[PDB]
């Protein structure tokens, strides 16, 4: 084991930058989520035969869709990659192994369609499971790949190791739920000001970790401002989709799905950014406070959606 992986020069730089863009070569992908296993992790958290198979049967789930897809997938499980190098004391072993796993894996054989859209549609999907329907989906499919011939990446650990690295794994895939979001992030806003949070607390842990799931993955709205814009078409093109499906249920579809309001775009990212996106980086911060530049790239790109508005740009 003295074969290790490397980047070109800028990517071996840029990639520490919370603010990195993986790039549009798809075939480098998989190099780069090993690399941050093995800077972030250890090159003895997994063996790289077992490690290489799980990522390209992962890649082979993910779906031809704009925006949740194998390129999303990454670049969540990156910003995951950011925020443990610069909080390495905060983690146990075991929470490395699993979070850029549950990252590469949180939206495993997403259609891009909302948990709302297979409720209307009466998807078998939500039959099985009433809350949650997709993540639960996703963890399922997360599952399945680990038992493949050859997919045991955790091989090395005991039973109840693996057991609570699929335990770490399932909450935080279900966390990705936005609609949990809400009530996670008043929590711990409500813990920090009263002083009660406390890390040896596997509750809080939880509650911290489902936090850092959503912040990874909105974490295209803390991208440098042309990144932050060219996702926006990606989202939106999954969202007038699905608004055009719900059109064709019978059903109108709430503003930001219905492309009939496309001009409506920027006051759309205002909205979200102050509901949504800036309470979750704030939080964060005030729990993880070299999470800062998050907040800070978030904050630049909310000012952008407010010059498009005012027509200066
Ligand atoms: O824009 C997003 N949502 C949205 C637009 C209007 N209202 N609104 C909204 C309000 C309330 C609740 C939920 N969504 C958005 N959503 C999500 C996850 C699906 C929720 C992820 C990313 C997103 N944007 C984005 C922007 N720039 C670059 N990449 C991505
Ligand atoms: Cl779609
Ligand atoms: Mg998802
Ligand atoms: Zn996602």
């Amino acid at each position: 084991g003295l074969m290790q992986f490397t980047l070109p020069v800028r990517l071996c730089k840029e990639i520490e930058l919370f603010h990195f863009d993986i790039g549009p070569f798809e075939n480098m992908w998989p190099g780069i989520f090993v690399y941050m296993v093995h800077r972030s992790c250890g090159t003895s958290c997994f063996e790289l035969e077992k490690l290489c198979r799980f990522i390209m049967s992962v890649k082979k789930n993910y779906r031809r869709v704009p925006y949740h897809n194998w390129k999303h997938a990454v670049t969540v499980a990156h910003c995951m990659y950011a925020i443990l190098q610069n909080n390495h004391t905060l983690f146990t072993d075991l929470e490395r192994k699993g979070l850029l796993i549950a990252c590469l894996c949180h939206d495993l054989d997403h259609r891009g369609f909302s948990n709302s859209y297979l409720q209307k549609f009466d998807h078998p999907l939500a039959a099985l499971y009433s809350t949650s329907t997709m993540e639960q989906h996703h963890f399922s499919q997360t599952v399945s790949i680990l038992q493949l011939e050859g997919h045991n990446i955790f091989s090395t650990l005991s039973s109840s190791e693996y057991e609570q690295v699929l335990e770490i794994i399932r909450k935080a895939i279900i966390a990705t739920d936005l609609a949990l979001y809400f009530g996670n992030r008043k929590q711990l806003e409500e813990m920090y000001q009263t002083g009660s949070l406390n890390l040896n607390n596997q509750s809080h842990r939880d509650r911290v970790i489902g936090l850092m799931m959503t912040a990874c993955d909105l974490c295209s709205v803390t991208k440098l401002w042309p990144v932050t814009k060219l996702t926006a078409n990606d989202i939106y093109a999954e969202f007038w989709a699905e608004g055009d499906e719900m059109k064709k249920l019978g059903i109108q579809p709430i503003p930001m799905m219905d492309r009939d309001k496309k001009d409506e775009v920027p006051q759309g990212q205002l909205g979200f950014y102050n509901a949504v996106a800036i309470p979750c980086y704030t939080t964060l911060t005030q729990i993880l406070p070299p999470t800062e530049p998050l907040l800070k790239a978030c904050r630049d790109n909310l000012s952008q959606w407010e010059k498009v508005i005012r027509g200066e740009e």
